[PDB]
């Protein structure tokens, strides 16, 4: 199955995270930031390294 | 890690570009549907195909 759909379903379920998190009032840096660190382990593990 | 650390650095401000746009009036949802297809063209390009 295509890699880039793959990631974009897992990005998809990452937007419902941000706006579950957000409606408890969570400042977006702090949920951003763990966000981020989640996509670049996905990145990391799911894509060769690059050059 | 500069490939991996440059990637990190791009997510990182984008979060600073989603949360201006927010303080600047925009929905998230709204903002995400463009984000995820920048996020998933920056992989596409700056890392090679899995394999």
């Amino acid at each position: 199955e295509d890699p880039n759909l793959l990631f974009q379903s897992y990005l998809d379920n990452v937007g419902v995270q941000i706006v579950r998190q957000m409606r408890s009032g969570e400042r977006f840096l702090k949920i951003w930031s763990q966000t981020v660190e989640e996509i670049v382990s996905y990145v990391t593990v799911n894509f060769p390294n690059p050059p």
